[PDB]
């Protein structure tokens, strides 16, 4: 078929930009790297699940990359938190599940995201969470050998505090701890520190379990008792997503099915 290799860009996302083909119209994203993007292409080879990015394909044209990847129309998670609200329990739910999907798949082959955060969690046109951004992932379990972690990586809001003050750690642990304060921010729609550090006085309240203070009394006591096993200064005695997928609120009923169209009599 002429011209199906053909895609025009459209419009910029974030460079990111959208791009349609010329004979069937469907939409990617481009993602273009004027020169760690080497890592980024060969995590993105090995990806393949329903809650994160799908990588279409790469080529090279001289100093430039270029990465084929997912469209996602409903685009960022971060612009559906509304501020200082955040949006509706059950919608909050449901994205925590899919986030929770993605993250168990990409520790499943071990991969670590290392920057969870509602700028990389993308929306498709049924509002399906998809992890993105492998730019900052790596390797933590090769050959079943767990490699500890020592790079400082990621956004200060959503770090686990081990890796402010530890040399080395797990990396799985540090992913739960970013998909608890995402879960913070879709039912708060603020932020709880600048950093967990001593420091820090909001953490330290959150330490002293004043849970009366923002952001913690605009969420209700059943997903509050997931943030308080989620957001565990200790790594190793911080839940699990195996355990996370026992939890009562995680398992609670509350968001209705997608609108189906009907008719009466
Ligand atoms: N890396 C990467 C990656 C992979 N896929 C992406 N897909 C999109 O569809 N991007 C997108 C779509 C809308 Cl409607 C709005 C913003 C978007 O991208 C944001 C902008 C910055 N990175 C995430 C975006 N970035």
């Amino acid at each position: 078929v002429p011209f199906v290799e053909d895609w025009d860009l459209v419009q910029t996302l974030g460079e990111v930009q959208l791009a349609v083909n010329r004979v069937t119209e469907e939409a990617v994203a481009v993602k273009i790297v004027d020169m760690n993007i080497k890592k980024e292409i060969c995590i993105n080879k090995m990806l393949n699940h329903e809650n994160v990015v799908k990588f279409y394909g790469h080529r090279r044209e001289g100093n430039i990359q270029y990465l084929f990847l997912e469209y996602c129309s409903g685009g960022e998670l971060f612009d559906r938190i509304e501020p200082d609200i955040g949006m509706p329990e059950p919608d909050a739910q449901r994205f925590f599940h899919q986030l929770m999907a993605g993250v168990v798949y990409l520790h499943g082959i071990g991969i670590t995201h290392r920057d969870i955060k509602p700028e990389n969690l993308l929306l498709d046109e049924r509002d399906n969470l998809k992890i993105s951004d492998f730019g900052l992932a790596t390797v933590f379990r090769y050959n079943n050998r767990e490699r500890l972690l020592n790079k400082m990586c990621g956004t200060l809001p959503y770090v686990a505090p081990e890796l402010l003050k530890r040399r080395e750690f797990h990396a799985e642990p540090v992913d739960v701890w970013s998909c608890g304060i995402v879960l913070t921010a879709m039912l708060a729609g603020e932020l709880p520190w600048d950093q967990p550090s001593d420091s820090c006085q909001e953490y330290s309240d959150w330490k002293e379990k004043k849970t009366y203070l923002n952001p913690w009394k605009k969420i209700d006591s059943a997903p509050l008792a997931l943030l308080h096993k989620i957001l565990v200064e200790n790594p190793s005695a911080r839940i699990t997503i195996p355990d996370i997928k026992k939890d009562r609120w995680y398992n609670k009923p509350l968001k209705k099915g997608a609108k189906r169209p009907r008719v009466t009599s």
